[PDB]
């Protein structure tokens, strides 16, 4: 049995694998899909949420692997349905999707989702999107997959207007998000802690699907600064961090140690 996190959540014995909820997903509204437990609010909790943004050109199902992932740890995970999820709008919106269903008086969601514990994440266009939305009050940390912030709707202002930590993962392979052009510029305007970890290698498309590599590092962060869970503090918090002794990372960090 391993420890509980601090939300009072199960704790897992691998960030990359199945957590122990089963999951189901379908519409959140037209505007969103949800992935998520098949059972709420089991021992009296409150499911905290990840916001999805995708990549330009994609739908929630090309993420189907990583967003049902995360759903499987308990998270309860909203994608927006768009195409183009830039501007951090269509994000936003799921947020305000899932108060309303949660404030309801009977429904899926209804009290059964902690609103004080949103996150965001996305690909690309989607991770500009995280950034974009990273700076409502209500997301409590990020973590951008491989984003593309120098066009689509992206507003390099909302670098250093963050609201939480930020996770930032990069391919160092990727020539369609450049890391130099996309990510840099962010870490550098960051006004909030950010753990930086550029996989060695990989390509853009590591992200898609399961998202590879990606995967059990972002569970970790989200359970981390989600969830409280104190088994995954060591992947990215001390001197000798998991991700900063592995060689496939390499890794900056601005206000952590």
């Amino acid at each position: 049995s391993n420890p509980d996190t601090g939300t009072g959540f199960p704790g897992v014995s691998s960030f990359s694998a199945d957590g122990s909820f089963a999951t189901t997903s379908g519409s959140a509204g037209l505007s969103c899909t949800v992935f998520r437990p098949s059972t709420l609010g089991a021992n009296g909790l409150k499911h905290p949420i990840i916001v999805w943004g995708n990549g330009t050109t994609a739908s929630p199902s090309t993420y189907s692997g990583i967003l049902e992932h995360w759903a499987s740890h308990g998270f309860v995970v909203i994608a927006a349905n768009t195409s183009n999820a830039g501007t951090g709008q269509d994000m936003l919106n799921c947020v305000d999707y899932l108060t309303t269903q949660n404030n309801r008086s009977t429904g899926t969601y209804a009290n059964k989702l902690d609103l004080n514990r949103i996150g965001a994440a996305g690909h690309s266009q989607g991770g500009g999107g995280t950034i974009m939305a990273g700076q409502d009050y209500r997301i409590k940390v990020t973590a951008p997959f491989q984003p593309y912030t120098i066009g689509l709707g992206h507003n390099s202002s909302s670098q250093s207007n963050q609201n939480g930590p930020m996770f930032l993962m990069t391919g160092s392979a990727d020539t369609i998000a450049s890391p130099t052009l996309n990510a840099l510029p962010v870490y550098n305007r960051a006004n909030v802690p950010v753990f930086w970890g550029e996989l060695s290698g990989a390509s853009h498309f590591e992200p898609v699907g399961s998202a590879g590599d990606f995967r059990g590092p972002s569970t970790a962060w989200f359970r981390y600064h989600l969830m409280d869970d104190a088994s995954a503090e060591d992947t990215f918090y001390g001197s000798n961090c998991d991700l900063c002794t592995d060689n496939d990372w390499d890794v900056r960090r601005k206000g952590i140690n």
